[PDB]
């Protein structure tokens, strides 16, 4: 009785087979990381467009900076003397929710909006209130229409205009973000619900959507970790003044 | 007084910035994933023959089945109901010297090998033999001269063919392999070896080296994980029958 | 301005404050591990009965074998080679909805059953088989109404002939035991119904009920570590007949 | 034929035995936490003055504030709505050389005096400053001999004034701080340097010495975590003045 089940990797001949894919062959052949990426997580080798795609998410996705939960959290771990696949491994704990999590619900959403609200925004925008609050996908603190995402706008634009291929759920996301931003201008159609948005429309089970901004931050978190051992970077102390002790009232501790 | 310093990434325009480069015209001018690795952890742009490898590099080392460390335990989480990042995150954890960290230490022992002892080596493996043990990147399980490993010999039939990169370090280890096999068949130039000696002849920095094993199997535990999920893979227990209780005599709890 | 706002321990004085008690007068007063929890976690002092429950409760929960997750988990990385730490972070990652999070989830649904179906188990059962699936913290592969689970057994009949505390979601879970197990053996209060029933009964914060089989089960991963070390453990790598490979066929790349 | 051995927990009858003992029988007979450590951790059960020490090195290193790595961490994780295990596996993942670690080099370096250098304080300075660097559990940022660290002053009173017990390393710990304390007010002996010593002395292995701020600091995190989560704390990004881009010049991508 085996203890598990595997369908994807098959490691037991000279080479690994990659979805039945000799992984030497795949190099000699001219196929990419993305390509890789395709075969590893949906079994699937991607077309000429959907691999130029995969390419491009990932390579846009890579790092925003050392400011964010997970690039943030590498840095602690290196600055604490921490080697860099478990610096990387707290890094990646962040990603969840706050942190890159919105490309999931983004793509689900989207999706459900093309199925149950195809000629009705206002009626999709009034559900989503009323059950999910916003809009996952649209927003973002700095970015706007006065200040565009040039990450958005070039995924954007390489999809539309150099491959054929149909996106309804980025479509009806453009057309929304045309809607909300006409409310306010930072209720833009941001890199997360791009991405989910983009991947849904490649095909990509929901549950496959947090693959891409895994690795792709990886990349980012790995150059982060290497950077802060180059600088021979001291350990990180939080200021004090960036602390609000909001502590109890300090007392005698009573006699048993 | 800033609590962090970083050089690799600049968010703060219009898209980031990877040492110095914005991210869509990488993307516009054709460059790739392995591109951007180059850029984030060694803050240069690869020529075009450095680029092929690092792609190489990672689409070999993206999977090596599910029986190994990293794989297992994302397999091992996905089956405990994680979620991907967190999953991932346990897997990557695995990742030291017994998984993939001997690509660190066969770069390190190469580079002295071709810098102390360039024609000499039986010297070479008198002083590893007494000072380390075993030569990191020499023996395999399984794989032998009988049984190639086709990842390391893809490898080096490419860099060897077709690009113009001198490669010392495994040129030195290529002459190592021919003397170790001959003195047991097991004793091949393995695939942690043959990256380990590739990166140190691209010239990355040695902390850097354990980059490419962690981002690439990071391609395969998401794999894994997605893998998992798809099957509704039940919550994983060791049998009875594998697990040794050499465990202490049974004793009654003594009065305090 | 602060980063950051914490109300549970303050490091500014001559030792830290735990919800407003110097560590060192807790020791000096003859309080325990157990008291310093209920201080970091609830703000409070426990009362000498909820002490005595706090310090069985993780007695009881330290670790239960090693073919269990969190164990497995501390082990593969022990045996890898990993640091203490880290590989007790692998393990720790394991936690979650099928390995210890029905402490969680039957501490919720036993206070729901008080609330809503005092009088109704059969209500209760209903609408759980409706809403939920099976009942959190009922059930077990191999302990039953013949082969009891003594952790149960003890902890019950402690808090019920030890202290006065009124536990009214664990008086309801013992009476759907009865229920149970007349319908089938294995269908039993289990360790985290118990635990998570007598949790909600000395009132601890809904967000705090995980705290304790992290915790514990840290005390026995990092037990696992330690004893893995011990033996100089080889490298794990799971045995090939128990892997179903249920891959692709075998098939040539095609050309671009 | 068996995956693991194990030799420190049986879970195989009606409850866990730790190191041969039941564990509801060690609740019945009143030991405490610190005695299930001692059984899994070294399979003994403490004498009553080590137990008490134990219990005192836990509580007296339960938290320290929110500013250092560990708790750090897992604020971090909480923040960006990670789930509490991950979250606090996240802040564990930062203990190693600069966070907790240097109580396993204190212990390890101390005992090395006692052996090599017992009438030679001088001696033993030399070696370390030439050899390893500043020496392990001596020195701290802020307490000194005008602010003395209270857990130190309880920890070394308790041990001497309440128990019996010998503590070689202890002493040399703290004859050196007569030393380097009269060379400057901040070279106190230092937490880690007490509680490594003290370790060292009680006999306990090397492989777990770090055990005890691993299992500790996870009181102090789980509660920072519950805390976030209490306050509802929104998810953090640091403030741009606290980080230094000092990132290369922006320039153009070279064509192919
Ligand atoms: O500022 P407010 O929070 O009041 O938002 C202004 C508008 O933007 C909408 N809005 C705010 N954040 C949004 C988001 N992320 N997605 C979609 N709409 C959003 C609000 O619903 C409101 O529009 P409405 O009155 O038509 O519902
Ligand atoms: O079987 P053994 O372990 O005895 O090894 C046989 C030979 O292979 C060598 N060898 C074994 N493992 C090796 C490794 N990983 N790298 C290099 N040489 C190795 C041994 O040193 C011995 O050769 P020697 O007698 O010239 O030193």
């Amino acid at each position: 009785e085996p203890l598990i089940r595997t369908t994807i990797s098959d490691d037991r001949g000279e080479e690994p087979r990659y979805a039945g894919y000799a992984a030497s062959e795949l190099c000699s052949k001219g196929y990419g990381i993305e390509d890789v990426i395709g075969l590893l997580w949906n079994k699937k080798l991607p077309t000429r467009e959907e691999s130029e795609i995969i390419k491009r998410i990932v390579m846009i996705s890579a790092d925003h900076g050392p400011a964010v939960s997970g690039a943030f959290g590498s840095i602690l771990a290196a600055c604490a003397g921490i080697d860099m696949p478990q610096a990387v491994s707290a890094g990646m704990t962040m990603i969840g929710p706050r942190f890159g999590g919105a490309v999931t619900n983004a793509g689900k959403y989207f999706k459900m909006a093309v199925e149950d609200y195809p000629n009705d925004i206002p009626g999709f925008l009034s559900w989503m209130k009323k059950n999910v609050g916003p809009v996952p996908g649209i927003g973002h603190r700095v970015k706007s229409v006065k200040n565009p995402d040039q990450r958005v706008k070039y995924l954007v634009s390489y999809i539309k205009n150099e491959t054929s291929l149909h996106t309804p759920c980025l479509d009806y996301a453009l057309e929304v973000e045309k809607v909300t931003t006409a409310k306010k201008g930072n209720l833009i159609l941001n890199v997360d619900g791009t991405i989910g948005c983009i991947l849904m429309d490649l095909d990509f089970p929901v549950h496959s959507l947090n693959g891409f901004f895994v690795l792709a931050r990886t990349i980012g978190m790995i150059g982060h970790w290497i950077d802060q051992n180059n600088q021979n970077s001291r350990l990180i102390r939080l200021y004090d003044y960036l602390i609000n002790y909001a502590v109890k009232p300090e007392q005698e501790v009573p006699e048993k």
